C-alpha cells in the first residue's frame, strides 16, 4: 500500500509509486527520474498514463519496454495541463532526465516534489521566482550537519589530474571507472577527453547512455574495448580481485590500473580535503574512492528551503525512524526562526 507522502491531495496523481499494485484513484502517475528505488514496479506490462521528462521516457521505453502509448513526456520550464490541472517540470540537477514537480491545485495551493536534488544557487532564478509554495516533498538524504562535501567541479578537477599525471607517467596504465546506475556520467567522461581517447563499456550500458540526448555521444564512447584507455565496469567490480581479473583480460596491453569509486558521503569526508584523498594499493592498481554527490550537502539544502520559505515540509527520505524525523523536524524548526517565515 502507497505511502502518504506520495500522494499529492486534492488530484488523482502519484509520485515515484509503481510498487504498490493499482493505487486506488490514480489517474497519472509521475515519475521523477529512472533510479530503481523510485522506478521499482513498471514494465512491458503496465497500462496507466505514466508522466516524466523525454529522457526518462527513452529509458522506460529502451530499458523498461513500456509502450510508447502509455509514456508523456514533458518539456521542462513549461506551463502543461494534466488531467485538468496546471504542472511544471524543473531540472532537478541530479542525474539525466531528473525533474522537480511543481503543481498548480484546483482550489490555490501551490505544491514542489523535489524528487531527488542538488539544490542550487540557480534554482533561485527558475520558474519558482514567480510564486508562493504552500507545500515542500523535499529529499532530505544528506539533512544533517555533517553531511559535507565538495563542489562536483572540484571533484572532477582532482579526477582529471590524477588520471593525467599517471597516464603521463606510465603510458602503459589503464583507467577503470565504476558504475551501477544513471548519473556522475561527466567523472568518465571528463578522464576520457584529459587523455584523448573514447569510453569502452558493454553492450547493456552503451545501451542506456544513447537515451539520455548526451551532444555528440557517438564521439564519446564506444563498445570496443581494445581500442579505449578508459573502461567501465560494475561498481561491484572495483576491488583488487575484480580488477586483476580484468587485466587479465587486456591481453597483455596494460600493466597497471587506476581505479575510481564515486561514491556519495563517507566518514572519511569529516576528516580529509579532496585535495588530500590518497587511494587503496595492492602491486599495480591503485583504487580511488571520490566524493561525487548528486544529492544536496546540509549547507545547499537549508539555503534553498530558507529561500523558498514553504509553510509546510514533508520529507521524503530517511523517514523510517522516529530518530531521523525528530532530528530533521528539529532543523526545519531552526531554518524557520533563523530567516523569520
Ligand atoms: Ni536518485
Amino acid at each position: 500500500t502507497c505511502p502518504f507522502y506520495k500522494k499529492i491531495p486534492g488530484t488523482g496523481f502519484t509520485v515515484d509509486a509503481f510498487q504498490y499494485g493499482v493505487v486506488e484513484g490514480c489517474t497519472a502517475y509521475f515519475l521523477t527520474h529512472f533510479h530503481s528505488d523510485h522506478y521499482a514496479g513498471l514494465s512491458k506490462h503496465f497500462t496507466f498514463p505514466v508522466y516524466c521528462s523525454e529522457i526518462t521516457g527513452n529509458l522506460l521505453k529502451n530499458k523498461l519496454h513500456v509502450q510508447e502509448q502509455y509514456i508523456h513526456p514533458l518539456p521542462l520550464d513549461t506551463e502543461c495541463i494534466v488531467n485538468g490541472v496546471k504542472v511544471v517540470l524543473l531540472d532537478a540537477n541530479h542525474c539525466p532526465g531528473a525533474v522537480m514537480i511543481l503543481f498548480y491545485l484546483p482550489n490555490g495551493t501551490v505544491i514542489l516534489h523535489t524528487g531527488d536534488f542538488r539544490a542550487d544557487p540557480s534554482m533561485e532564478r527558475s520558474l519558482l521566482a514567480d510564486q508562493k509554495v504552500h507545500m515542500l516533498y523535499l529529499d532530505t538524504t544528506y539533512c544533517s550537519p555533517e553531511y559535507t562535501f565538495p563542489s562536483q567541479q572540484e571533484v572532477i578537477r582532482f579526477a582529471i589530474n590524477t588520471a593525467f599525471e599517471a597516464v603521463t607517467l606510465n603510458p602503459h596504465a589503464l583507467v577503470v571507472c565504476g558504475t551501477y546506475s544513471i548519473g556522475k556520467e561527466k567523472v568518465f567522461l571528463a578522464i576520457a577527453d584529459v587523455l584523448g581517447s573514447k569510453v569502452g563499456m558493454s553492450q547493456e550500458k552503451y545501451k542506456t547512455l544513447q537515451c539520455l540526448n548526451i551532444p555528440e555521444i557517438n564521439s564519446l564512447i564506444t563498445t570496443d574495448m581494445c581500442s579505449s584507455l578508459v573502461h567501465l565496469l560494475p561498481m561491484m567490480q572495483i576491488n583488487f580481485k575484480g580488477l586483476q581479473s580484468h587485466l587479465k583480460k587486456c591481453g597483455g596491453k596494460y600493466n597497471q590500473i587506476l581505479a575510481f569509486r564515486p561514491t556519495g558521503w563517507t566518514h572519511s569526508n569529516k576528516f580529509t580535503r579532496i585535495a588530500d584523498v590518497i587511494p587503496q594499493t595492492k602491486g599495480n592498481i591503485s583504487i580511488y574512492g571520490i566524493p561525487y554527490s548528486e544529492h544536496s550537502s546540509y549547507l545547499e539544502m537549508k539555503r534553498f528551503v530558507q529561500w523558498l520559505k514553504p509553510q509546510k515540509i514533508i520529507p521524503t527520505v530517511n523517514v523510517g525512524t522516529w530518530k531521523s524525523r525528530s532530528t530533521m523536524e528539529k532543523y526545519f524548526r531552526e531554518w524557520k526562526l533563523e530567516a523569520g517565515y
